[PDB]
């Protein structure tokens, strides 16, 4: 009773937590892609002025890329050890239920 | 009794050390938007200025936000860390307090 | 009610895997996209003798060394994923016989 | 008896070792705060003398605050990660507390 | 009788997992084959060429060999990592095998 | 005899953290000797005019940059090296009261 | 008896595990030699042209040392690390035995 | 008996890993020395042919300096990481043979 009330409060607090977890993950893939929709458009201008050698801006499309993809790499990192991690504490909460309940 | 003290007080401890992390987090948060709002001032001046190529300050903005990126992915490695961790030992906690 | 939450624990458990080789997955598209995408503008820039030959040779290379420093990092990420999960799929099984 | 003497040492020993990281995280703070006000007196001194172009000075202070926003994340890592690791500790004396006295 | 099901079906799931890891090095290496005879074709032609001064060619050369080595030990570390991680888990499911069937 | 390994168990552990103890104390001597070295160089630069004051500013802060990094990188060895010797000191302290 | 088998064979997989970590190591040394040795020839190559300044060279030498160091470092956390890691997998091993 | 030999075969092997990590640190500390060494006897080289500006040795002292520190860190990080988890394979050592023993 009263422990099936404490456990209710983990578990339930527990999601919130999941919950957070997928708000980050999201609200990351939203903030790169306007920045990377802002360097994409600073690029285009450059190429459009001509302003940028050909091999300026060979360079610089390929920093924008090699970032980009070390950002993704970067925020998979993230999320892929998060919610491995609140798997292990889902796991334990679970265990706590069963054995008392 | 003595031992629901003891509880007790871990209790609040952790209580405490979850509402510093969060404090930690907020403040960087602010930090990062300061120093990062006068990054962007930086930049608008010296293009009103025409100070710096068009292509300069094309590397210079994408500089700009890919620290502002790497820091937010930091912070926010950090802040995941710690909110889990506490978690499992949150859940320690609730095992003693079951426990007893 | 020891099996329904057991049941749901390891259906959670078949998404978080499937999940982790859908993003393992969609980076390998990623990967060879961005990938493509260099090498044409590597290709270009030799074609119209843009970049001197040192040039492109140190173009060549950091673009390869980036790409095998992506492969490296994605292998890392998706072997520790795949491990982690592996212990905890041995967690419900042991929860699972437990009963 | 003993038993008491030991862990009563224990919970000595340990809020000795909190109180020392409590200590060296202000250390840094303040000193952080002592090399970090040198770099912008010698940025305020470069734009004072103009010795340095404008876009060098902006390089100069868009590097200062990258470097402060990294030191802070490192000390805020390091801090985090200890107190996080002395609570479980604290944990553990805890439970030896209830268990062996 | 599901048990031993259920733990054999385990054994062949981490068999599977085991190869897969054995596959993924070779892959790499094959990987790293491919690219670092790459970049010692395009020096080659540089040396041939005399298109870098010695002192340019000398930089590449080491340059390509500290990356190679490199990439060595960083896919020495992971799949150093990955074999010793995969074992604990055969020890998990031999402990298993022992008790639970 | 459980009391003997015991004993010799708590002395090699209080060595171990003696020593961390002795690490981390030659770091800071060596630390500001090679500091203390680095500004005594940058202060005979600016008094001979070699470097150009931009160039005594990126000297200057790089030599700030590197100890902070230093000091970051020591503090987060002690303190981990510390506390993972604190949970070894309890457990010898749980061998202790189990006998 | 069929626990023998199975406690048997693990400790001779442990045993291969630790072999291959050894060539691993060995491997390694080899490479760096190999390697570090081409790179003491260059630079000589360089040195007796005099293709490259005075400065550049000793910029060269302390990059060349450097690099070999921290290869060393690197190949040094890693057997080392791999090395301790089998050998609480051999203590589980072990306990098993015992426990048997 | 039987159990007496393993555990004591556990003990004599786990004290060679012990000595041989001891031989890995003094190996390192004379490499560090002898290239050290050989690096300041370039820049002393240097500052005798004066061929590199009193600027540029200053920015190659404190890179010498600077990667010395570098070494010494990563150095005192591996042995202190090694040292530690070796305590803790000693505790579970002796923790099999008193509970056997």
């Amino acid at each position: 009773s009263s422990a099936e009330e404490l456990l209710r409060r983990s578990r339930e607090y527990l999601k919130k937590v999941k919950e957070e977890q997928e708000r980050k993950a999201k609200e990351f893939q939203e903030l790169l892609k306007e920045l990377s929709e802002r360097s994409e458009e600073l690029i285009r201008e450059l190429e459009e002025k001509g302003a940028a050698s050909e091999a300026e801006l060979a360079r610089m499309k390929q920093q924008h890329m090699t970032a980009y993809l070390e950002a993704q790499l970067t925020a998979w990192e993230i999320e892929s050890k998060s919610k491995i991690a609140l798997l292990e504490l889902q796991q334990n909460q679970l265990n706590l239920e069963l054995r008392h309940i």
